[PDB]
Parts: structure tokens; C-alpha cells; sequence
């Protein structure tokens, strides 16, 4: 609901794994294929994601996913606090692997379509993803 | 000026490649360490920055960058167009490399501190590049 917070997750699809960061309040994604489940892995992509987004929070499905003292440096340099707000009731990740599977034939890497199913996903349409997450931050200011 | 169109080049620190993307109307940056100056490495690189930002039009500095078929299959798919607007007269990437200087021991890998230096940049304040890009885009809409 507020615009700072993204949730991050790890699927699996042909053998690799997926990270998945979504704008839980506009539905907007940032996915891309890593080697590992690493804490490495995961600090990189927090940093990358918070210098061109603002990341005020961050959820998981997995809370071990932030244990690793490498991905705490990374929240603690770039001022990201853990989302205490988004309980856990046993989505985003199922619509990904559907758009994937449709474009999947279309490129030869899985890194490729997984970049071919975002881009599909967050201009997809009544606004698309990347329309909502512009307008809730640029309102926010 | 025009809310789509992006400038990319490549510029080079340590040995290592760096692609670095700039918003002319905002002075928004993308930035990241390449393994090499190839066009599959640019083709991934516009796909991911066409599914994050809505992209109309690039520029570069460099005009073969863009003559490889991977790197137009890419365009055509994004619906990527040439920018034809932005003459060349013999910058950023100067401001670039000044942060990633003054970060640069704070981290082992180059990559992680062009990360931080996007960072920097991209917040620094009168508004931020990343405040002035969502501003401008969100008010094309
Ligand atoms: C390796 C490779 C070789 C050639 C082509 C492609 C690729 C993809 O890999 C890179 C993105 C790393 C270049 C892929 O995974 O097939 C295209 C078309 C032409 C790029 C644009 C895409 C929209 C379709 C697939
Ligand atoms: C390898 C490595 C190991 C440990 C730590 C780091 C790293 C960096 O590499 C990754 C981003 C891939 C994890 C690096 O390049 O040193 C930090 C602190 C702790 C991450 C957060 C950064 C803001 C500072 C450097």
C-alpha cells in the first residue's frame, strides 16, 4: 500500500532461480535470473534495485533470505528497513512463469525471456504496472 | 527532453567494462559492469532497461554500437527507434567514474561500487535525478 515498500523472492524454473522484486503497491516487477540463492546474489540486486527505485522496506516469503550479514551491509548502506507490516497467510511469481512459458520459445536463454516476461508484464494493461509505480511515487512527492 | 529517449555508451575502469544509460531530460542514470562491449551484452541490457523505463528512442556516442543484428532484434522487439535529434559535437560518465573513485574501497568488486556511485547519483539533490525522472515521466502520462 505505501510506495516504499518491494517484496523479494526466489522461484525456480528450468534449473535456475529466478529473483523476483515486486512494488507490492502498483504490482510493477523486477525479475532476473541469478546463478545462486546466495546472500551475495541478493545484496547485489537490493543495491541495484535501491539506487533506481525508492526502497524504503523490504518483505520476503522466505524471512531466512536476510540473515546473511553480506545482504544486512546492503540494507544497512542503503537505508532499507524490513516490511514488520505484510503479515504471512499460507501470485506475481505464477503470472511471471505463465508470460515466461508464452515467450519462453521466442529466445534462446531463460535470462532473455525472463526480461522478454517483465517487459510484457509491466506494460500490459486501466494502467499498466510501470504507469502505477510512476504515478504513486511522483504523487508521493 | 523528450521523456523516451535514453542515451547508452560504454565506458571503461580497472580492465572492466561499463554500460552506463542516462535519461537526457533527467539526468537519470543506469549503469552496470559488462563481461565485454558485445552486442548481446547491450541487446540484454535495452531489454532490461525497455521493461523497467517506457523507452522510445536511444542515442549513443557511439553509432556501431547499434549495427549488430542481436542489438536491432532487441530494439525491434522493445520497439526501440534510433534517436535522431541529438547531434554529436566533439560528461555524466565523468561524474560517474568521481563517485565510483570515491567509493571504490568500500567494496571488493568494481560492479558493487558502480552500483553505489548509481546510487549516489541517482538521489543526490531542487530535486533528485530519480524524483525529476518519475516527475517527467508520470507527467507525460
Ligand atoms: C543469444 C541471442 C542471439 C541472437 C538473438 C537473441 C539472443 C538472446 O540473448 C541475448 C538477449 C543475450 C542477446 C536469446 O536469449 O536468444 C534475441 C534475438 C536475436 C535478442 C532479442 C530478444 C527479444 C530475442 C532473442
Ligand atoms: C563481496 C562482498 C562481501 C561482503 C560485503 C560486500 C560485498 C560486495 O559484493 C556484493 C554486493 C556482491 C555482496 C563487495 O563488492 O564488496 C558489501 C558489504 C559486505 C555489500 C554491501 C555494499 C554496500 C558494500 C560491500
Amino acid at each position: 500500500c505505501s510506495p516504499g515498500i518491494w517484496q523479494l523472492d526466489c522461484t525456480h524454473l528450468e534449473g535456475k532461480v529466478i529473483l523476483v522484486a515486486v512494488h507490492v503497491a502498483s504490482g510493477y516487477i523486477e525479475a532476473e535470473v541469478i546463478p545462486a540463492e546466495t546472500g551475495q546474489e541478493t545484496a547485489y540486486f537490493l543495491l541495484k534495485l535501491a539506487g533506481r527505485w525508492p526502497v524504503k522496506t523490504v518483505h520476503t516469503d522466505n524471512g531466512s533470505n536476510f540473515t546473511s550479514t553480506t545482504v544486512k551491509a546492503a540494507c544497512w548502506w542503503a537505508g532499507i528497513k524490513q516490511e514488520f507490516g505484510i503479515p504471512y497467510n499460507p501470485s506475481m511469481n505464477k503470472e511471471l512463469k505463465k508470460i515466461i512459458g508464452q515467450v519462453r520459445d521466442q529466445a534462446e536463454h531463460l535470462k532473455t525471456a525472463v526480461q522478454m516476461a517483465v517487459f510484457i508484464h509491466n506494460h500490459k494493461r486501466g494502467y499498466s504496472a510501470g504507469e502505477r509505480i510512476v504515478d504513486i511515487i511522483a504523487t508521493d512527492i
